[PDB]
């Protein structure tokens, strides 16, 4: 088929937006400016497997403009914004997707990427395993073919990983999720901005004055009290490591378990990417209205059907938006069900964002083509002086001022003026 | 007739949005469990004029809990929220108002709440001066029989003392405007919290990393300077007042002019309440697609007209966002049109501000009422013992724990166990 | 006597800090550039009552320097600093003061300022009481030549109000304590810095981590919190005043009693301005070496003669520095035995907080003076336009660029160009 | 010789210090009553060189009391505190070491570490190299002998790397240099907590208000720019490396060049590590009494040397606090002679940092020794076990509560309930 949009009627409304997300993600934008004329992709057949959104039409159309040849596929059946999906099919890029698919269209649409006009992909761009597997699994003859492979989520990685391990992967793989600038964008600064978003559209709720507790400390963690307590609230953490437990602690945040904090908490927010976080027997000590929400791992945080099999009653107030009647009389505003907060009762991620961690994307893709026998079959991560690269097409939207290095400091310091600046063990 | 709604169906959702609000609205609730049995407001008969809305109807059942006679309307044509409306006309309560009226409906809603079946009323709750000022111009039979007024805006409360510098006022009002508790929630406090919600409901935009400029730092820009920060933004302020420019530098904020921070911020917010602010001299400096919003007087503060009358093409983005083409090249995105950003782009202030403003209220309205040869005809602040008391009905739900003074600590800081804790010229 | 120093050989070495703390005070010496020619104290012969320290002494020379006679003395036997004085009496000005005087002394010094070469003093410019209080109850045949007063502290200006009640006020007073700029200072932004000088010199320890107990939450409990916090630390703040209690909930902080903070507490502030603050049975439940200091009133906060006669060892480690061993067999640091820490432990306050604070006694003296028969016998507050002129006189050496209002905007405030930009009432 | 100490007549007083100290050095007293009993070290015979201070004192009881034989000197020949290097003595255990040691007996201090009664040093504990470069160049007879190196400097590091890479190393090392525990502590929190004690005891000036220069944002700068933040700079920002550019632009600071930031700062500090960071044309440029001093690397930041010859006067005003005139008639305070401020004006890390910096050492000692046939030669990290046991040790005095992964997350995550938390890769 040409491409399959839910309505390409659409397209003049995404274009609109994709152009003023353009503003917003100069990452994207300077890989243009400096690459489309040397066109690196030029002979890239880019299939790519990620949600079709603004942003990632904005992605798309700066491998397009880099000299790629690329058709799309979203790694979610719901993900797709279709005006935006609209404006690259009109565009007349092969992209199938639209908001509201089946697993069957789902598989299908992958499938729809794998075989341009003058032969098979000879590239991937993968966010979730999906593209990589389907070809592993179900289309192996392709495998050979493929000079690369981009990922940039903590699951794909770790099944390039277990591939890896029981022989499987056949193409080389750029690790783009530990990049410094995908994952501190991605994580930290995202959730850090988003987070409210979700829990203000979602109740319109005071945030100062309140307790907010919040399970886990990591990146996610991190950016999550920050923002509670620039609002006015006061954050208790929770963490199983004592590393990141230090570290909240050494911020000025009290550290406790859950068993206890469930019982001062006003807002609880889950960042640990682990199950049973919340369960039954906090729910029976928090406050009465309590807001419970989760912007970790999809839903296998809160123990939504505890909630669901335990109150006296259940009313939707809004989408996303339930409050349960506990049998002590206390109720308990859930978010987005469980389901991410910010992606759920508000609209995820910021363009800049998305920005840094798809700028990471055409870094990997650019490399992994230009170099054809440099990099060995398994999961890579991508070299730091791409890394540094990212971050140095953000400064300047942000009206940042770098120094350069003198060649006699560059000498002192033992590295080149441009060089990779720290060592590859370097936690920023 | 008994009262006067859009439509009295949504009656059974308003009460549902009531018991919801409640719980943010502790001032409120503390006021019942506090008096409702005493009933210390038995026999006035009020005639409220203010905003028709779910925190308002809170209000209203409280005075009305407290052995109140109450008689309502809105004290603009259009914040009423109609289903708050109908369920306080559902509750037997005579309520005048709906979303969308004619100004000259708006006169027949306020003439409805003066009369009584016992008689007319004897007491005033306005915000606005416009009951006041009514009940003066066109009903001056009516003053000698009103024991009180209660007032709490800025621009009722200038009205009051105008008023009476020219003589024209025949009953003491209480300025609840500039009680700490009411001005503190609705000046910093709320704006702080909804400023950026505005911002992002508008705009998706990530904010760290931004130049904001804020004009003014009385209380709505320091809360708006401080959420910003908050948020990771470089916050430039501008100033006339050599102390609160001073208060501002004590803080970190840069303080310079708009003629000069226009060249460098990208997002703009206005907190002065007063005019000429934001210039096209200024426009056609800033950087590309800048956000410019206001957060202080309705449209005063940016010279929108400038960007209607010499910009090259203009779009709605969505509704309350608009983006002008520059002659030079640049686009500014313009929010609400210049008018408050936060009630214009977001749900305005939490219900918890409100229940700090509306307790003031109640405060008044007790206070006129209970002490008839107490005050003089003039416009009277409200006693700090009441102040500090709207401030500890929500110590609780704030889970805060006062300390109460021993009778050795009372007499030796020389104030009462319970009476007021400071002079009136403590500023906090 | 001309004058009378510890040692006059150390006025070289005064200068030199008189010189350097020129720079930090920008306020007195804007007073000396914009009145060193006018010499507005021209004929005014001053009998000043002030610590005899380098700021006061830079303070001293600016009314010299604008027309004023000045006879000096210091309100503190051991405040003064003799490198100052020594400087002072060397420029030839008549300061009897040293550190380590005898309440024998201290009255000889004050009764030494009372006469000049060609008559008694016409003005007073004090800092508690003394001063006002010899002439008035030992000297009431000076009163009628003293043309006004300046009082600085909240002592001094409780007794010009007692005094005025008791008729016993015979001179105008002006109340320089109660000004914005200098209360903001001498408070908040003098105790935010200086606080935790005192604590790290004093111990040299690590802040981050720790949970400090504030007790109070007015201006010096608003600086030490902000302060703490900034270091890492988890700060808890006790209240009794139920408005100054919200803003430290909306701000974040917990909230208790001591009763209760007392257990949790690793170090421990008073603000209070209050006697027993903490107690015998507060200390049983404090942890190991918790750290206890005070910064409000002088001794009556902290229980020290509990420590004294319930520990069973008490050790001396340096000055200003007491370890207690309890029965319990935990031990408690106490500092500059309960007396200020920030003078006891530190320097105090930064000449830059001096400059706002004596700057307001250059605008009181100039006025009064210069205002024969304006200001009535009783204590008045500074005229707020001459707080906003003390606090534009910092602005610049903070390179602050204050915006001037356009003859439109100050019709439209309805305010001067430059007059007062705030009403009586506004708290800032 | 037994020991060699300046005065073993401080030994009664060094023991007071210690027992101060412990009390903040829970890493160390956790190591005690976890191993004090099983005496993993049993056998152990460390030859230790590390600057003998009170810290360093506590350090070597507890390998002490982890059965091991112990021999120590300093790393420096002026850091060694007397009265700590006495009690050590006083305890029996053979401390080299003085405060003011002339290179000579520097070497012969070291020299004496080397034997024990039952025989050689079979264990190195370093920081800086000396000790293991000593045994290697004048030594390589006893190489084959010691079972494993600790070393916790980047000097020092740096130095094993080289070593290595020349094949000159000939046992293995263990870094405890990078662990993040240690990082973190050293370079991060101590700096955020002495860089402002340094200024403040040179210049007891007002930190709110000024504009601060941190050149560089590593550990060292980030905390530097946090700690000044937090008292009220407009903090600005300078780098080289874009990642740490974007870092700081994330957090609100301004990044410029210090070409452009010398004209504008009132305070500056170097954190870089790096030379030519303030050259002369900066000073040229620099306000009038600006402060610069140095917190990265020993003296090679800042150009003083041009100071000294360009500087019309220069006035020691205290020590290690010198005034410049420069031609142009401003004045430029250097503290430290552009040396450690931190060190040079204030009293370095607080105890609990170097807790962490030791425990780090502990575990490494123990580590190394209880696995004789485990590393091969070479520098390796300390297991991530170790570096989350370290920070763990701490937890507890931090009033922290980690909570345990049941077995069920346990496995959900792919974890031991007690093993590592996080790849190696994982930047906290
Ligand atoms: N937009 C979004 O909503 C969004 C964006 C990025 C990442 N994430 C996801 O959020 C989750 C966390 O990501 P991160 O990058 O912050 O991870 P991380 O590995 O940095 O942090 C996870 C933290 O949770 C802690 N933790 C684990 N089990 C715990 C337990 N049972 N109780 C308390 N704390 C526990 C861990 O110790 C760890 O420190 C992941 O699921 C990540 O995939 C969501
Ligand atoms: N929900 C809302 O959106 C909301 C809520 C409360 C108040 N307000 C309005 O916001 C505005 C500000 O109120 P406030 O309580 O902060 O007032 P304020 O008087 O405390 O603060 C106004 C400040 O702006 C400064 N200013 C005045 N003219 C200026 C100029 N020309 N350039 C730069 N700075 C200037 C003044 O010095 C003053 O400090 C008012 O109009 C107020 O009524 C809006
Ligand atoms: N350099 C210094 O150390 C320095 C400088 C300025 C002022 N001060 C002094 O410090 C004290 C505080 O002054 P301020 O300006 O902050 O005062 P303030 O009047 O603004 O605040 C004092 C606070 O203490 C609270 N309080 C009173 N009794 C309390 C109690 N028993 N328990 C808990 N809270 C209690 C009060 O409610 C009040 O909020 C005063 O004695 C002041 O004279 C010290
Ligand atoms: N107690 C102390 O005073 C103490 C403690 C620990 C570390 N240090 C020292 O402080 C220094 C910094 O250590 P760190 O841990 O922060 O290192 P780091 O490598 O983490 O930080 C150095 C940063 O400075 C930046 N930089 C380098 N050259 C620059 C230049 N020419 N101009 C501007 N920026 C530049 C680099 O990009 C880097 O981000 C080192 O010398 C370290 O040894 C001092």
């Amino acid at each position: 088929l040409p491409y399959k949009v839910a309505d390409i009627g659409l397209a003049a409304w995404g274009r609109k937006a994709l152009d003023i997300a353009e503003n917003e993600m100069p990452g994207l934008m300077r890989m243009r400016e400096m690459y489309s004329a040397s066109k690196p992709l030029k002979g890239a057949r880019i299939a790519g497997c990620l949600h079709m959104t603004v942003e990632t039409a904005v992605l798309i159309e700066t491998l397009v403009a880099l000299g790629a040849e690329v058709r799309w596929s979203s790694c979610n059946i719901f993900s797709t914004q279709d005006h935006a999906a609209a404006a690259i099919a009109k565009a007349g890029i092969p992209v199938f997707a639209w908001k509201g698919e089946t697993d069957e269209e789902y598989l299908w649409c992958i499938e729809q990427t794998l075989h341009f006009k003058d032969g098979p992909l000879n590239m991937i761009l993968d966010d979730g395993g999906d593209l990589t597997n389907l070809i592993h699994t179900k289309h192996p003859q392709l495998l050979s073919g493929i000079r690369g492979i981009s990922e940039e989520t903590t699951t794909g990685v770790h099944n390039l990983y277990k591939m890896m391990a029981n022989g499987i992967l056949k193409v080389p793989a750029i690790n783009v999720n530990d990049s410094v600038t995908k994952s501190k964008f991605d994580n930290l600064y995202g959730c850090r901005e988003s987070l409210i978003d979700g829990i203000k559209r979602a109740t319109d709720v005071m945030i100062a004055g309140k307790v907010a507790v919040v399970a886990g400390y990591g990146d996610v963690g991190k950016g999550c009290a920050q923002a509670l307590r620039g609002f006015g609230a006061r954050v208790i953490i929770t963490e199983i490591d004592p590393i990141n437990a230090l570290q909240a602690a050494m911020e000025g945040y009290e550290v406790t378990t859950m068993d206890e904090a469930c019982k001062e908490g006003n807002i609880f927010v889950t960042t640990t990417g682990c199950v049973d976080i919340i369960l039954g027997r906090h729910f029976e000590q928090m406050k009465d209205d309590a807001i419970v929400c989760n912007i970790g791992h999809f839903d296998v945080e809160i123990d939504v059907k505890w909630l669901n099999e335990n109150a006296v009653e259940k009313v939707n107030i809004k989408p996303q938006v339930d409050r349960y009647l506990l049998k002590n009389g206390h109720r308990i505003i859930l978010l987005a069900e469980g389901r991410l907060v910010n992606l759920g009762c508000a609209m995820g991620h910021p363009s800049f964002v998305m920005s840094n961690s798809f700028t990471n994307q055409v870094m990997a893709q650019i490399e992994l083509w230009t170099h054809p026998d440099k990099y060995p079959v398994g999961v890579h991560f991508l070299p730091k002086k791409l890394d540094e690269a990212v971050a140095e097409a953000h400064l300047g939207k942000l009206n940042v001022k770098l120094t350069k290095l003198t060649e006699k400091q560059a000498q002192y310091l033992g590295m080149p003026i441009n060089g990779p600046f720290k060592p590859d063990h370097y936690r920023y």
